[PDB]
């Protein structure tokens, strides 16, 4: 009754609905906002056309899916850095940090035998080293400014943080690791995810925008 595809679709118009808004209400951050979640549009479409469905071992894996992690998140971070004020040494830090998350999940996935869960781990380890920098020296930092650009900074924070860490544990009860949930399922979840992590995180800075 729905298959990958309509999923895929599904996560291409909420990321093309949140491009088209944030292009709107910016006619710096909404630059980032519009790069974010316009190349997860472009991810989905070719994801939904049937493009880049690499087969692995046993498994099905997609490729479009961390090509746009590794281009979006870190713009999410830089999007968190600018909202904390970080000078650009600790730009230089968190998203060396996060390239090497998103980079070994990637070979990670590509890879077919037990190689993988070591990949998965390293990940795992610059991951929380990732989350000490959001909680901590980017929360100090954050703390210089005004009391409502701090106010957004946690907020925004609080979702990326909790919403960040689910993912993990998605790819690894997924195809890609102990592949206990079904591709449809495992998708489904990262779609919803996606539209969160990109979309709602856009929608929570707009309207504080407007609260000034
Ligand atoms: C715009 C944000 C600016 C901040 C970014 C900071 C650094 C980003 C890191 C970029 C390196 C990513 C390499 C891309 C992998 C391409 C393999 C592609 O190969 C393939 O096609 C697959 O193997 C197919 O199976
Ligand atoms: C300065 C005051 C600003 C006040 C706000 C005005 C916003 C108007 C401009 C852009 C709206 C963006 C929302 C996208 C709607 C497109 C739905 C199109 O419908 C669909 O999604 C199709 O069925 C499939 O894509
Ligand atoms: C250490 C600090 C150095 C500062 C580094 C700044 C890095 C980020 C700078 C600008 C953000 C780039 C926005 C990309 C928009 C293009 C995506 C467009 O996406 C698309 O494909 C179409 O929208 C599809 O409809
Ligand atoms: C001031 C802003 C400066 C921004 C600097 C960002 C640069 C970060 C670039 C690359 C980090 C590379 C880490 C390599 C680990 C990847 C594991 C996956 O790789 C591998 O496992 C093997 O290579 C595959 O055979
Ligand atoms: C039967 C084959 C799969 C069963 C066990 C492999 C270890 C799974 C570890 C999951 C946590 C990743 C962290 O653990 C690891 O990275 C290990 O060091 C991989 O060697
Ligand atoms: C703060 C005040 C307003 C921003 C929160 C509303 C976000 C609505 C769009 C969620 C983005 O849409 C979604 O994530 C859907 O639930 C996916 O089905
Ligand atoms: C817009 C896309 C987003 C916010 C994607 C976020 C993805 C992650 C936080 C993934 C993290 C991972 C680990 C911590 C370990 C290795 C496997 C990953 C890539 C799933
Ligand atoms: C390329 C032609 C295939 C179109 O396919 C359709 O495209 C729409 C996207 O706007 C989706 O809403 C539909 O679910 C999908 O079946
Ligand atoms: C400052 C004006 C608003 C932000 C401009 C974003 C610049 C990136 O390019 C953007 O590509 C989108 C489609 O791919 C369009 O919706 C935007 O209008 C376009 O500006
Ligand atoms: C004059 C109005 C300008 C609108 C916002 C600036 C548009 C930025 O343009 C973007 O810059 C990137 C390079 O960093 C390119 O890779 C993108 O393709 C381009 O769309
Ligand atoms: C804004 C327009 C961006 C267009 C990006 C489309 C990227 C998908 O391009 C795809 O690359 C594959 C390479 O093997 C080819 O097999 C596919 O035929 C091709 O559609
Ligand atoms: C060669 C490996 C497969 C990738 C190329 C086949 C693409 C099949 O998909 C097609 O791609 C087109 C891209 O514009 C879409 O317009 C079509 O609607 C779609 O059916
Ligand atoms: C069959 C034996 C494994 C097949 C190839 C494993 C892929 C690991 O190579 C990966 O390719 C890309 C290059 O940047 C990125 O995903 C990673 O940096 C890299 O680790
Ligand atoms: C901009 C973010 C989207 C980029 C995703 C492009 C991924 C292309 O990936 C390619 O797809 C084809 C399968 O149909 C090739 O045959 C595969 O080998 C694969 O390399
Ligand atoms: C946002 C949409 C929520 C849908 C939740 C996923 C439920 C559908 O999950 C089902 O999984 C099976 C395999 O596991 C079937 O093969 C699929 O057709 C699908 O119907
Ligand atoms: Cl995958």
């Amino acid at each position: 009754m729905v298959g990958l595809t309509t999923l895929f679709w599904l996560g291409a118009i909420g990321m093309l609905v949140g491009t088209l808004a944030f292009a709107w209400a910016g006619r710096r951050y909404y630059v980032t906002l519009v790069g974010i979640s316009g190349i997860a549009a472009v991810a989905y479409v070719v994801m939904a056309l049937g493009v880049g469905w690499v087969p692995v071992a046993e498994r099905t894996v997609f490729a479009p899916r961390y090509i746009d992690w590794i281009l979006t998140t870190p713009l999410i971070v830089y999007f968190l850095g600018l909202l904390a004020g970080l000078d650009s040494r600790e730009f230089g830090i968190v998203i060396t940090l996060n390239t090497v998350v998103m980079l070994a999940g990637f070979a990670g996935a590509m890879v077919p035998g037990i190689e993988r869960y070591a990949l998965f781990g390293m990940g795992a380890v610059a991951f929380l080293g990732l989350v000490y920098y959001l909680v901590g020296p980017m929360t100090e930092s954050a703390s210089q400014r005004s009391s409502g650009i701090k106010s957004l900074y946690v907020r925004l924070r609080n979702l990326t943080v909790i919403l960040w860490a689910i993912y993990p544990f998605i790819w690894l009860l997924g195809p890609p690791g102990v592949a206990l949930l079904t591709p449809t399922v495992d998708v489904a979840l990262i779609v919803y995810l996606d539209l969160v992590t990109k979309v709602g995180f856009g929608f929570i800075a707009l309207d504080a925008a407007a609260t000034l």
